[PDB]
DNA sequence: TTGTCGGCGAATCGCCGACAA
DNA sequence: TTGTCGGCGAATCGCCGACAA
């Protein structure tokens, strides 16, 4: 279900539409892996490059449940929702699990009052079409809602810790879907041949104008490298200047506008925005907007 | 530790000393990466690469285990072991761990069997240095030689069902050292990108004499691709013919001698000898040995 | 509102010979 | 030689209100 897999990847995450025209920003690609790791041969490879979106996969990790995406570019010429941190008695083999209280009404289907005490035992499917049973049960005093049995066995299989997240999500069906969002936490190539394979990758698909492919990491990418091009366009179109105050979909004032990387990436709009925040600093102009909406 | 490392990593495994000439074949190299999943432009790289081996880094996964190593390549112009599979009953949360009667005597440190019964604290080291202590104790009816104490938090600590292999190894010191060897089983980048990577990766360090990198992983790799020149030389300078009967460090009879792939790697030795086992079909000629030694 | 706690009953865990393959 | 089993004692597991922040 694609509305689970958006969930497990941020509120604030939304790929463009399949067939669309995106703007391929091979900076943050880089910043992406590089974020898996800690000189090269430059490449001619221009700081934004027009592609056709020609597919979309979204995966996830059986074991591990990280959510990752395999887009296919080539260049050219709703539902009720709730999140609750884990807190240690969640995650402890102590007891269950405590519901926010908005969260059961809001969420979670009604229970009968009538009853004493209230209670229903909720079906879930995970990512991968596996069901989970818990006990939604109302007591205690003052009273609360609380999962119960298959809660702890949750715990254990997903490997649960405290400060991690559980999501729960209905649609209009009565199914219930579950997700988690752990905590911020090379096997295959070195961080350089995965630079090198990067660039040269794009770089053939732009010369050639053929159509490759790339992984998109929510969880471990910065900012996002695969945009509207409509909306890059109209982000380049503006005039910001130092001094204006800018918000964040968070606000604070532009304090120059320059290149972020000159060596490599010359002319490149990519965090070409320095920026100071009220209470990182380098951000791009489609990611902001004048702070006084 | 070196020893715990290869021990992992399997016993027909050791990589060329630090400072030597080594033959770098790419075509196991993409073998090996071409393993962790399921066209590309041509590069013009040759079939075999002589480089100077600049370093090597063993590493170890710390939550995983699993192995692997960071070597450097410049292009140019012995202690008691014993392993065991570990059954059911090894990994079952019921009892403890089975020793093989040759093991505590060969590897494990003798028992005072003047005791009653003869017992012992062991303690051994992980790849990381995490010290896990096991009670060795000597009872049963027949007697036999258990671990007790301190093994069911090392199968649920390290995750080991059963399947899975327990190392142990005794130097001349009487430390211990635990090592695991896991049942055989694309999160950052695609593997057509890999696939690439690699490839100019390799041909940038080719034409420049750069030195560049790559990883090992040993229990990933159907065969070695960074093996000694001079092995490389004797096997080229080797003459096999149709009907030859060779040996593997299982025997079997070369059926044929071509290339392996003559579209993208022509006139390469990899894999070149079509074979015919007596009870996988194309080998290497410095791989195998004449089958008469 | 909700995180943590103690309290017991329920239950898995763990060490021990008893047995065949 | 050694994998699996039953047997109990030891122990963690799990559900329940009681309490402050
Ligand atoms: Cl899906
Ligand atoms: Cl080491």
């Amino acid at each position: 279900d694609a509305e689970l897999w958006y969930a497990c990847a941020g509120p604030q995450k939304a790929l463009p539409p399949v067939g669309s025209v995106v703007a391929y920003l091979p900076q943050g690609h880089i910043e992406q892996v590089a974020s898996f790791n800690n000189q090269i041969p430059r490449y001619n490879l221009p700081a934004v490059i027009p592609c056709m979106l020609n597919d979309i996969q979204l995966s996830a990790d059986p074991d591990s449940d990280e959510v990752y995406a395999t887009l296919t570019l080539c260049p050219m010429s709703k539902s009720r929702s709730f999140t609750k941190t884990l807190t240690v008695s969640d995650t402890s083999t102590h007891g269950g699990f405590s519901v926010p209280r908005r969260a059961a009404d809001d969420c979670l289907p009604k229970l009968d009052m009538s009853l004493n005490p209230p209670n229903q035992e909720l079906v879930a499917k995970d990512l991968h079409g596996n069901e989970w049973r818990f006990r939604h049960i109302f007591r205690g005093q003052p009273k609360r809602h609380l999962l119960t049995t298959g809660w702890s066995v949750f715990v254990s299989q997903k490997r649960l810790v405290a400060g991690d997240a559980v999501l729960f999500l209905r649609g209009e069906n009565g199914q219930l879907r579950v997700g988690v969002r752990r905590a911020p936490r090379p096997k295959v190539l070195t961080s350089p041949t995965m630079h090198i394979g990067v660039l040269a990758a794009a770089a053939h698909a732009a010369t050639e104008k053929s159509r490759f492919s790339l992984i998109y990491n929510p969880r471990s990418c910065p900012s996002e490298f695969v945009i509207p091009y409509s909306k890059y366009l109209k982000a380049v179109k503006s005039n910001f200047n130092v001094g204006q105050r800018f918000k964040m979909k968070h606000t604070g004032t532009i304090t120059g506008i320059c290149d972020f990387d000159p060596a490599r990436w010359p002319g490149s709009e990519w965090r070409s925005l320095q920026v100071n925040w009220d209470e990182q600093e380098r951000v791009s102009p489609w990611e902001v907007e004048p702070g006084n909406s």
